[PDB]
């Protein structure tokens, strides 16, 4: 009754990330994977390790083919600019025979019944899919307001193929709630997929370097009031350069409010103190979740978003690349849930006005949080029992053993 699933995610954060928060929720119904990786993506796997047994939860690492354009021993996109994707690309494609081979190799009653794998590694998961006559579901992190305005773009390329072979597909998979954007979940599901099967799962839960996870809760419980704090993080994988930090810096010393940042370094002086900084890993979700957090600044990712929207944030958004302005222009235009703090990839706002609105954040009962809280209990009642995502997750799960 229970499908065999082989899951291929992209070796970055932002789809990495939620795209194990779905192979917990296809195991959780009773599936049994098996997560096909490269030598130091193994890591991302270990947590999903810990909590499934070797019999429902299997690992196929196979070696990172060798690329000119990638630096030695670098088998991720964290590392790597983001222009640098497209060799990421052909260098996994690569990965296509080995797979093959492997899957040659055993016997049809382990052969998987579906392949999850990344809607941008789509173009060869295919052709393996095909070969081996196995359905090939596929999977992005991004809503369907992005797929819509990206897919409809007349150059697509370099994503061209893998828009293409997505919309070839079996199915796919995203990281949203349906009545979050309704009119666009329809638009990719008519005008963009050919077998028009969509499954909106979001937003993807997930399941449980330089200051402790627990010393920042003793922090910030020492703080009330609530939502006292800022949360200002652009993490992995966009990095910042020296003059707009001093920018930023500036922005927040002169707002008064505790904030938190997680990245000389820069800037020079750390020593005003009410506001904390973190180099290397933060424990985000925990930080969003806390009572004392009120405000996100972020770069306004989609995954930023659904987690700021989880942990009940204002949104200020500085949208920079990839699916940013997408975002900015659902979250904070059309739907008046966010504010836009920064405009461009290389914005600096003038630090002593951005300091003013930043703090009026503080207040913190802007109706953009209002407008938030409510797109929030939408997310909350979609992925509780009987929820448009819940019930997407128990038909996608449904639909792997046909
Ligand atoms: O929508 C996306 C997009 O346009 C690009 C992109 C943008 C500018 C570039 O110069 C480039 O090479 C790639 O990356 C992405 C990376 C993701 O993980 C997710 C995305 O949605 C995008």
């Amino acid at each position: 009754k229970k499908p065999h699933v082989l899951v291929i995610p992209f070796p970055q954060s932002g789809h990495m990330v939620p795209h194990l928060d779905l192979t917990h929720q296809i195991l959780l119904r009773g599936a049994t994977v098996t997560v096909l990786v490269t030598p130091k993506n193994s890591s991302y796997l270990d947590a999903l390790r810990s909590l499934h047994s070797p019999e429902h939860f299997k690992t196929l690492i196979l070696p990172f083919p060798s690329h000119p354009c990638i630096p030695s021993g670098v088998e991720s996109l964290q590392q790597l600019p983001l222009e640098a994707i497209v060799h990421m690309f052909d260098a996994l494609s690569r990965l296509h025979d080995p797979l093959v081979d492997f899957l040659s190799r055993q016997p049809p009653s382990d052969l998987p019944d579906a392949i999850l794998g990344s809607s941008f590694l789509s173009p060869w998961i295919n052709k393996v899919a095909d070969a081996f006559s196995i359905k090939s579901i596929s999977f992005l992190p991004i809503n369907a307001h992005s797929i819509s305005v990206m897919w409809a773009q007349e150059d697509r390329s370099f994503f061209n193929d893998l828009e293409t072979a997505t919309t070839e597909s079996y199915g796919l998979v995203i990281n949203s709630f349906y009545d979050l954007e309704p009119e666009f979940v329809e638009t990719v599901k008519t005008r963009f997929l050919n077998h028009h099967r969509i499954w909106t799962v979001g937003p993807l839960l997930p399941f449980k370097s330089s200051i402790p996870p627990a010393k920042v809760s003793a922090w910030l419980d020492s703080c009330p009031e609530d939502n006292s704090v800022v949360y200002v993080g652009f993490g992995s994988q966009i990095r910042l350069t020296a003059e707009q930090t001093a920018a930023l810096a500036a922005a927040l010393e002169k707002s008064s409010v505790r904030f938190i940042w997680a990245v000389p370094a820069g800037f020079e002086e750390r020593v005003k103190e009410k506001g904390l900084v973190i180099r290397g890993w933060a424990p985000q979700t925990m930080i969003l979740e806390h009572r004392a957090v009120g405000s996100y600044l972020t770069h306004l990712g989609w995954g930023s978003v659904l987690e700021g929207m989880v942990g009940g944030v204002m949104l200020l958004a500085w949208p920079m690349q990839a699916d940013h302005f997408f975002n900015t222009t659902l979250i904070v235009d059309k739907l008046r849930a966010a504010v836009r703090v920064g405009e461009n990839r290389d914005s600096v706002p003038d630090s002593d006005k951005l300091a003013r609105i930043l703090a009026e954040s503080a207040r913190e009962d802007l109706p953009e949080r209002v407008t938030l809280m409510k797109l929030r209990e939408k997310a909350m009642e979609a992925i509780k029992e009987g929820g448009s995502s819940y019930k997407n997750l128990d038909e996608l799960v449904a639909e792997m053993c046909l």
